[PDB]
């Protein structure tokens, strides 16, 4: 989409909810947020997955191993191992 | 799979990193809860992601908000919008 996946991936997670909007137009909003961080239309549901796991893997590492990993790519979850032994 | 996509969904966003078994081992532990509380094989990319998108949804509403979802369905967004206006 226009904002770039890792950008479209924070303003997924920070969403706020506000009541003057509605439940309708919320949903639309993150339903376009999403579709810009996991692409669908560019990745199979194997990788899809992959990166929601990779998210939830990196949200328990301690910050001196995240930061192991500064730089690197974060599309698969054997390289990231591997770049960890 | 074999744990409930509910209680997968749960044990996937409350899992806990130990060194003691690595990363290779967190990952591959994540990717299975992953598979049981998505489960690609019965869902398209669209409900994966309808799944995320409520996912995200619910966390941000009010209590009282939620409540009024107690005992619906979660399954399609259009609903629920549809379940509160």
């Amino acid at each position: 989409g226009r904002p770039r996946p890792e950008v479209a991936h924070q303003l997924f997670r920070c969403f706020q909810y506000q009541e003057d909007m509605g439940p309708r137009a919320s949903l639309g909003r993150l339903r376009e947020l999403c579709n810009h961080w996991l692409r669908p239309a560019l990745h199979t549901k194997k990788q899809i997955l992959e990166l929601l796991v990779l998210e939830q893997f990196l949200s328990v590492l301690p910050p001196h191993v995240l930061s192991r990993l500064h730089g690197a790519p974060l599309r698969d979850g054997e390289e990231v191992a591997q770049l960890e032994g």
